[PDB]
């Protein structure tokens, strides 16, 4: 009753006494009632050593100090008990079954909330701290265990991430249901706990960031990471630097990712040497389409991957304006449409650099230009590169790209598409131009009567015209578009000015027929017979 005047044998027997109710056990006596009886032996310890020193008195120090300490011991053990009663399991069971992990009831929350407070008020806190933390982080590993083996959206690592997201999602309900709203040590006890199945992944993820020797799972990776840093957000974390150097390293494969593919096509399109005998596809641009075609398949890590990644990160170091058909530039979108644009231009021009060497060895290659007198061959390489960007066109029709390329690109398509045209077409301008000189040129004074010049004048256009005819026979287009826009251009150039000028000199002679090799009308049935 009142310990400060009673004598050590009453107080003595009042100890053996909460001795045999301890003897009962914690689930006989009542954990609340039980915590109760520790504190009466406790605060009687602590009431009597504030006594003489004699065998007595000794007696029942050691006797209150030895049995407070086996009760203590036995509330450590129901608590890790209590820990314990969720045992191991595969995560990948529950995702599956689309089940919640396994969770404390409410009544052993209850418990372990008490027994917490039991030991946080007997100078025992950061003890008790580290049996809860220990308990949580080896069960928790032992479950991630289970995924940790398997470790297109194929791999395991996706698993292992939601799995993963789960744990530190309701390690935080935990930490939250087992403290009050506001303690000070919640953050560190969680971060305790989530750390070592940080470095776990942090580990995890590093080996298949160097498992890098296809590559877009890089893609998956760049979202695993994002996840499990916004899930960590607003949470103390001693580890959190290792997630940051996964993010930092993770982010420079996706970006190199790009840069790549613009080299590949590069390197590709330059291997072979030689031009195919048929002015064909290539294997360049069957190469770059795949790529490309595969890159469409992953719409959102591409477009993710767009922030903080200009053209010119993909682009060669001094690269060249008039090789490209660029004419927000912060949105994804458009970055992105950018970059396929910006692949597709590369393929044709490095085709385009190729054929030249390949056919003038000695000059220099002046790439992106229609009217170059240097390049003797226009027509044949115009044909060459609209050939290859035929497929170039229908793998974009036929996949994502066709919607990534909405708008801007598909303009800088048609531009490119244009350019090449224009190469085919070039070589009949020159035909007009230089028949309309050598009628400039012949008509500044009196109306000509040199009949010897002006069926020379028909000569010379004779044999340019059928040169041409001749070698536009060689192409063959096969996209039926670009058959009508060839047959438009050509007669478009050719047919009004020889009406014109087959009109201004036919009556030099008594019988054109005889001097005249085509009349309009015959040079008209050529042409279409030609473009057909």
């Amino acid at each position: 009753t009142l310990n400060s005047v009673a004598s050590v044998k009453d107080l003595a027997n009042e100890a053996s006494k909460y001795e045999i109710i301890l003897q009962k056990g914690i689930n006989q006596v009542g954990l609340k009632q039980y915590t109760q009886v520790v504190h009466k032996l406790d605060d009687m310890l602590e009431d009597i050593q504030s006594r003489e020193e004699n065998s007595e008195f000794h007696g029942i120090l050691t006797h209150l100090e030895q049995l407070i300490k086996r009760s203590e011991a036995q509330l450590r053990v129901y608590f890790i008990s209590i820990l314990n009663s969720i045992k191991p399991f595969d995560p990948q069971i529950n995702i599956t079954k689309k089940m919640p992990f396994p969770y404390y009831e409410d009544q052993q929350l209850g418990a372990l909330s008490w027994i917490l407070d039991y030991f946080h008020g007997n100078s025992e806190g950061s003890i008790i701290q580290d049996i809860l933390v220990g308990e949580r982080s080896k069960l928790i590993l032992k479950c991630m265990a289970f995924l940790e083996p398997f470790a297109k959206g194929s791999s395991g690592m996706n698993s292992y991430t939601e799995a993963l997201l789960g744990f530190i999602a309701n390690e935080k309900s935990l930490v939250d249901d087992l403290y009050s709203q506001y303690t000070e040590s919640k953050p560190h006890v969680l971060s305790q706990i989530l750390s070592p199945l940080i470095s776990a992944y942090a580990k995890l993820f590093g080996a298949n960031l160097k498992i890098v020797r296809f590559g877009f799972f890089s893609f998956e990776l760049v979202e695993s990471i994002n996840d499990v840093k916004k899930s960590l957000r607003g949470k103390e974390l001693q580890n959190y630097n290792l997630l940051q150097d996964c993010t930092q390293e993770v982010r420079q494969v996706t970006q190199s990712l790009f840069r790549d593919a613009i080299d590949r096509i590069i390197k590709k399109a330059n291997s072979i040497s030689t031009i195919p005998s048929n002015n064909g596809v290539t294997e360049a641009t069957v190469d770059t389409m795949s790529r490309l075609r595969k890159f469409s398949e992953y719409k959102n890590g591409c477009l993710g991957a767009m922030d903080n990644i200009t053209r010119e990160n993909w682009l060669p170091s001094n690269y060249k304006e008039k090789e490209y058909t660029l004419q927000n530039w912060e949105d994804h979108n458009v970055l992105l449409s950018c970059f396929i644009s910006d692949c597709i231009d590369t393929l044709a021009v490095n085709l385009e650099r190729k054929a030249q060497i390949a056919l003038m060895p000695n000059q220099e290659p002046d790439v992106a230009n229609p009217n170059s007198s240097k390049n003797k061959h226009k027509q044949r390489i115009g044909f060459f590169i609209l050939m290859n960007l035929t497929l170039v066109e229908q793998i974009v029709e036929k996949s994502e790209l066709n919607l990534m390329l909405a708008g801007e690109g598909h303009s800088r398509l048609e531009r490119l598409k244009k350019r090449y045209i224009s190469y085919m077409v070039s070589d009949w301008r020159d035909l007009t131009a230089n028949l309309m000189d050598s009628v400039f040129i012949d008509s500044s004074g009196k109306k000509s009567k040199d009949k010897e010049q002006i069926k020379e004048k028909f000569r010379k256009f004779n044999e340019g015209f059928e040169d041409l005819v001749s070698k536009t026979k060689q192409y063959k287009l096969s996209d039926p578009s670009l058959k009508v826009t060839l047959k438009s251009e050509i007669i478009s150039l050719v047919m009004p000015m020889y009406e014109r000028f087959y009109s201004r000199y036919k009556d030099s002679f008594k019988n054109p027929r005889k001097h005249i090799k085509y009349t309009p009308d015959e040079l008209t049935t050529v042409l279409n017979q030609l473009v057909r």
